[PDB]
């Protein structure tokens, strides 16, 4: 588990939910900002050696719509589960303040929920309370992303203390990946109308509307929306769960494949250009070198240093699902060639760009999920010179310092030999941080 306070302090509540409080820390060290869950281990343990398996799985999710949690750490009294910070607050407010949406704007939002949602359910996570509530947005910024917040807790933990988004099942006891395509149906109808399709004076009135599956495009406001949506409305708010569509067909679907067809252009080429010249000096590297790397960009990056290369991260991701394809980082390497004026043939005076993407897959898919997922993709395109700061180095040290005060070449081994020797520059068996910044650099110097 973790020493929580050696590493974090308490800055302020941010949240109080039915399993925990939410607050915000901050790394003694690096002064980064987090949101921390803090869960009573006495209230609340429904089952700590289960519950940590569970929250492994959590933790290496890796899609840029999913809230990203860092780790999980452990006191007397408490587990606290260290995540992103984001400060854009619920998409409720965003649907209170413009009361409904354009097309456009709808399927941009929705479009993130179906990759978030599709994601999960590959993982074999069904939401359950998929809500505009439970989907925060990451910063205030324009076109920022949207995060899924608040789930995966249920088995492990027991809670404490709306009806408009649950699928006519969940109220036999159901709760499988279908009722979160119903949740995020529901979702949909309310950006596009803003109103729930089954609504009623009070919760016993609603449910009753629920409960029989009954809703229609009857507002005067449906006239002005494609039959698209309505289609795509319909598919989900199906009510057997059989015929239900899935996410992955919910984010397939040609009403979203039209809004949200962002691709590269000229504006780009510069940060095309750098992310390029940081990978093909990534795949450079040897294993070791990337895998410290990897581990510090994913572990020790802001919001604020991966937004350029987020927008790239999208205009690359054809089909929208969390992550990049081969297939995808071919289309992205020609397009950036044709944007640029270059011809790809010119290549051969010496190989293609797909026998080029076809090397760099194995180094870049760095799990072999068959797929470079986003922090994959921020890992070797970043500028890597940004994880040499001070404070960085230090906080990475001091995560491998289990130890005392310096890094045993029989800690460092078993946390990762040839290079052991090297970066122990006066050869005293343990490393000090000293040594440490040094082979950090090293990584990053080529
Ligand atoms: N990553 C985050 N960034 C900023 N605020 C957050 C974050 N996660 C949670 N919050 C806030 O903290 C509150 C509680 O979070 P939540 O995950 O819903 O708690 P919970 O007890 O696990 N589930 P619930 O009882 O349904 O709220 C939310 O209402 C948010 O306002
Ligand atoms: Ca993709
Ligand atoms: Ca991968
Ligand atoms: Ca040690
Ligand atoms: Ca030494």
């Amino acid at each position: 588990q973790g020493t929580f306070a050696e590493r974090y302090n308490i800055v302020c509540m941010l949240g109080k939910g039915s399993f925990g409080e939410v607050l915000k820390c901050k790394d003694r060290i690096t002064q980064q900002e987090y949101a921390v869950k803090v869960i009573n281990k006495a209230s609340a343990k429904n089952k700590t050696s289960t519950i940590l398996r569970e929250v492994e799985l959590l933790k290496k999710l890796d899609h840029p719509n999913i809230m990203k949690l860092f780790e999980i750490l452990e006191d007397s009294s408490s587990f606290y589960i260290v995540g992103e910070l984001y400060t854009g607050g619920e998409l409720f407010d965003e649907i209170i303040k413009r009361k409904r949406f354009s097309e456009h704007d709808a399927a941009r939002i929705i479009k993130q929920v179906f990759s978030g949602i599709t994601y999960m359910h590959k993982h074999n996570i069904v939401h359950r309370d998929l809500k505009p509530e439970n989907i925060l947005l990451e910063s205030k910024e324009k076109d920022c992303d949207i995060k899924i917040i608040d789930f995966g807790l249920s088995t492990c933990f027991q809670q404490n203390t709306t009806a408009y988004y649950i699928a006519p099942e969940v109220l036999r006891g159901t709760y499988d990946e279908k009722c979160d395509v119903w949740s995020a149906g529901v979702i949909l109808y309310i950006l596009l109308s803003g109103t729930p399709p089954f609504y009623g004076k009070n919760e016993y009135d609603i449910l009753k509307r629920v409960e029989t599956g009954k809703y229609a495009f009857d507002l005067p406001q449906w006239r002005t929306i494609s039959d698209d949506a309505k289609d795509l409305i319909r598919k989900m708010l199906t009510f057997h769960p059989s015929l239900r569509i899935t996410a992955t067909q919910c984010l397939e679907h040609p009403w979203i494949q039209k809004y949200s067809s962002e691709t590269p252009t000229i504006s780009d080429l510069p940060s095309l250009e750098s992310a390029m010249t940081n990978i093909r000096q990534f795949q450079a590297e040897k294993k070791l070198a990337q895998a410290a790397l990897l581990y510090m960009a994913s572990k020790l990056t802001t919001l604020d240093e991966t937004k350029q290369l987020t927008e790239i991260f999208r205009k690359l991701d054809t089909n929208n699902d969390g992550m990049l394809d081969r297939d995808e980082l071919v289309r992205g390497y020609h397009e950036f060639m044709r944007l640029k004026g270059v011809d790809s043939n010119s290549l051969i005076q010496g190989s293609t760009i797909e026998d080029q993407i076809d090397s760099l897959m194995p180094l870049l898919d760095m799990d072999g999920s068959g797929s470079i997922e986003y922090s994959e993709f921020i890992a070797s395109a970043i500028d890597r010179t940004i994880l040499l700061s001070r404070e960085r180095m230090e906080r990475a040290f001091k995560m491998f310092d289990k130890d005392g005060s310096g890094k045993i070449s029989t800690k460092e081994l078993f946390k990762l030999e040839s290079i052991i020797e090297q970066v122990d520059n006066n050869k005293d068996g343990e490393v000090d941080f000293n040594e440490f910044v040094e082979m950090l650099q090293n990584f990053v110097r080529n």
